[PDB]
């Protein structure tokens, strides 16, 4: 009995899920786990079950964009997911400090989408679970990988025009660290459906992927998923 | 030197483009053509040059959702596309009149997204080009396929909640025909970058509570229109 | 039994109606038809029945402004009108291309009013019926009159101040052709009440009437009304 | 050299102006005066110089609706008017207390228009000048005409629909007295251009569900106030 | 039986109430009346009953800020207050004309708060009662004290940042006289609960207290309260 | 040279500040410390330097409400504060789970104010610093005090009306724990001025329909956290 977009079953959904933008990235992640079980591939949603450090968790892709990743997150949350960690890339809003290849672990986001607003009034915060943020940070410490922490702007516009000015400059003076396209949506949906969420991002651009740094980030994401998967096993 | 997301080059972009959501649909479309050439497949964006009735145009996937599809449309418009037609599925907002399997060709859309709003004020209409619309309707007549016309609601929310009421009921009473997730964004981006746009949709569901020959028909109409439109660019 | 503002009866309303801003313009239009029947004149609303090319249709005035023309359109739509075509003047938002005296046939509009927003959420498009737009364009071809096509900004402000900046510059970079004060309102009301609407405008100003060009525009409007009136006779 | 819409010249504008919606009302008002002079009639704008109690002031029509009347008010304010009083009709939002034929003199209005918002932020109040208000009320006392005071809702929507609920019910509970279509716009334009404004209204209807002597009385009060106010401009 | 924040009883509330920002100011006001009766002091809300010119009225403090003064005004209005006059300080938005120490009597305000908007749609005017404004002005005439009249901007921001621009410049070109932080809130709450309100302010700053001028302002406020208290005695 | 409202000087501001609403609460807190020094009392702002566990930090009152408390937070942040913890009371929005007397330590807030919006766009989150949050939670563990975590609604409206429905019901369904009037403003101001913030609240009421030892416990936790945090500033 299958989920409309993900095309996996309720009983295939693990408590912990690592989510990812590029479907290609699922393939490159499962290959560094102890083993894996391919589950489904429909549209941009590729589902693979990972086995790492004695634990098991899904890794699922959602494509680019809040509306498309919302479908993913809703299907996960309405069907037994308890923890969802986003691993992806972003641009830097503090180019003096946060540089290409740097890793950012985020605790909150700017809701520059539409879905979240159709779900709850705009005054509501897009904010992550602390345990998840704490686990991610602690893993980065163990693995001896320096990270930044901060707020991400989650904006549905990648390409600005010359008519309405972009708000990236504002949000950067407001001390937002980075910009991507999915994190706020995950956070709001998670809060609404009692799922614990978090975000780890690698800087790939300076709108204002370094091979070994990407490998570190993935180690952190996977470690954190395994650490949190323990509490549910 | 390649487009950041689509991973094709400016020269590979034909004047007319057919756009679809599901990357799987690109492969089902290309075999209905006379011949084709695979160009690229990056993330949710699969690119293929189609050859139909002596004409040559791309077919490109954009995934689900306004933000993800805006990246596709922008890369296309900034690099030479002149006509972009969306072909996809949708839900009925008129379940007494418009039923699972029916085809709707839309002239305008409700902007229930965000990208379009980060680009111009919300008071600005999401409209399609009337030639594209007219071409689509005329193909539907030549191929003897009955077809609805109307307005689509393009909403970023597929799965509603119990706190903020959905606006579908509202837009239904306002005579919006049909609901999906991409058309408004296409239209506004097309208008701002001087690209003619249009959309054709097959009803796959009824959110109030795919037919193979009808899907085949819709693809036929879409491909027919693309060819007719490619004709006027030598 | 009379309509509250128009002061005509249900049975006096024809399927096709040409609407116009200046009440004076009704008088100048009826005089170039084959014959006419004056119906009423209340406030700014002058109603005259026209007979042209074997067809009959109302021609009605509504004054300047969205709130006042809404009353007109609502009384028409709630009482049997099936097609309403707006004929009027506008300013140009592309002064290099669209010049004083030029004719523009419009398919959609910017909803810079209030009525439409009190009727339906702002995300809803103000857009015309294609058959109407097609008929208008085809008439312009027959009569050998070159026209432009495009989006009109319908704005309730004619006179800007120096505090809030006008959006005309924005909407012009957005590729809007022209600016007037009624078209979006007609379009939204029409869509809401299953009436087919359209707009033909003559450029009279460059905010950013050429005697023979006005005569052409009126020929087009009247031809189009007669062509569409046929389908209902 | 004439005003674009009103078709009168700057010199023809008197310090005090009486404004009305119906162009037909201008003609009914001028004959109640001592004498008058027709000035112009263009579109919905009819202009007449009135002479009442040794005083001289214009009476001008503006049609229905905020956008159409804003053009009138702006042309007047930009060219020398100092006081503008609106006299017109309205509906009751307090049908137990305020009944068909009653007269209301309003100090402030709800801005349910658009023009005012394209001119300043919505947080800005639509208020009248208190002298004008006071003069109107004092005339009502001298002429022994009972009168209500309160806030008017100025709404661009006369004919509501079944999709977006009207806000009249709301504003009624908020103690707004009365409803019409022009006052808010007058007030805001007056405030921005340093012109003193006021309004007096006769109730012609009850949108929840014209009395000749009451209308005569209201016009008397309006003309009385205009004369008293024209007095202080030599 | 006591009010939740003010900690006074229904029967202690007089028909007329003078309200004030600084709790310290209550102490300095009661001392220039004929006599007084201290009632309560809870949080920032100090309540004292004043006896002046044969009349009696409360004088109550509410602190700085719309949210905090709303609590005060609601407790007063829901418990028998009929007239509430605000006496306080403000900055000047017309620095050429309205100078430090000048007195302004206000009839309306810009609703740059949140409470009023949670109570009623933003299109609703924040406007005072005329009798109150008239009384205040007439007292200023008797006492031979020159005053200004105008609209006050009531804004919840005292300290602007460099990201979103302040609207004070706009509201000043719009001909607003002064800026403070409570008046619009009083006016809206008053209108909603059939209480007559008014405002008298002394200019203390030029964001864009003169000892004898403050004394004048207080004389005016007190006179006006006594004059209005008569109608209810 | 003194701060305009707080009436203390830049040098008197310690890196860590404890903030409370009720000026009366400052006096009840200082006596629970090892020693203290009164600094100032102006309007609703009472300032006192506290000494607890060898550490030194201010305690300052800010009255009720976002606008009044923003003045306090801004004066503190502009003049050297590094950590600001809010300790106060609140209502339950989860009355089956969170009961009168329970303590909630909040990580984030709903921005139902205005100040925060005049400072940055509403899409920006009101979040606390996670160290502050973590410190507070750890103190609660050391002192063996059970404690809730969650999101607070910070609303400028204490007394709702019958015209515009309150949004508490909504935010409750959205899993907001608790409701008060200051936290969102603190958080946003902290984020914009690079100051770490947090909040701890005791439930005093149930707006759907103070326990002394629980209040004592909450103050203990707050003071404990302040000391632990002051430690890292020599
Ligand atoms: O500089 C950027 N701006 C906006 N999005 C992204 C991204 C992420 N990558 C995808 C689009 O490039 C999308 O998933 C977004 O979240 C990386 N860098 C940037
Ligand atoms: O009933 C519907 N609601 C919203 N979207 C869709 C669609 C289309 N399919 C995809 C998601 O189901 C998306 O691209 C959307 O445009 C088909 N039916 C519906
Ligand atoms: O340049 C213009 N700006 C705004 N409206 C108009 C108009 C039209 N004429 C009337 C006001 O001048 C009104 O009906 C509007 O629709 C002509 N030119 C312009
Ligand atoms: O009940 C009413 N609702 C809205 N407007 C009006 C009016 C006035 N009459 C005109 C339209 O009926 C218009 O100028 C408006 O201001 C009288 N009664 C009502
Ligand atoms: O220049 C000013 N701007 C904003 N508020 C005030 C005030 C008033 N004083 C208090 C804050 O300084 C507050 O009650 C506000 O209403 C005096 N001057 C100004
Ligand atoms: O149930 C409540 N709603 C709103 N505020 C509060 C408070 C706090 N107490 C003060 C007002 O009662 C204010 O500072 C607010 O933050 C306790 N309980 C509630």
């Amino acid at each position: 009995n299958l989920l409309r977009h993900l095309k996996i079953s309720k009983e295939q959904i693990t408590p912990v899920v690592l989510v990812v933008g590029d479907p290609g990235r699922v393939d490159k992640i499962k290959v560094v786990c102890d083993s894996y079980v391919d589950l489904a591939y429909n549209r941009e949603y590729k589902s693979v079950e990972c086995h790492y450090k004695g634990q098991k968790f899904l890794c699922v892709s959602h494509g680019i964009g809040s509306a498309g990743c919302a479908i993913c997150f809703e299907e996960l949350c309405q069907n037994g997911a308890k923890v969802i960690i986003r691993a992806g890339s972003c641009g830097s809003l503090q180019p003096d400090l946060i540089k290409r290849g740097d890793i950012c672990i985020c605790n909150a986001a700017v809701r520059e989408d539409r879905v979240s607003h159709l779900l709850i009034h705009g005054d509501f915060p897009a904010v992550g679970d602390f345990d998840v943020y704490d686990t991610l940070n602690k893993c980065a410490q163990e693995l001896n990988v320096p990270v930044f922490n901060g707020i991400s702007v989650s904006s549905d516009m990648f390409y600005p025009n010359k008519i309405i000015p972009s708000r990236l400059e504002d949000y950067s003076k407001a001390n937002a660290a980075v910009v991507e396209m999915e994190l706020a949506t995950l956070m709001v949906i998670g809060t609404l459906r009692k799922v614990k969420t978090g975000g780890i991002l690698i800087v790939d651009g300076c709108p204002f992927l370094v091979p070994h740094q990407l490998e570190n980030m993935i180690k952190i994401a996977l470690g954190a998923c395994a650490k949190l998967a323990t509490k549910y096993a």
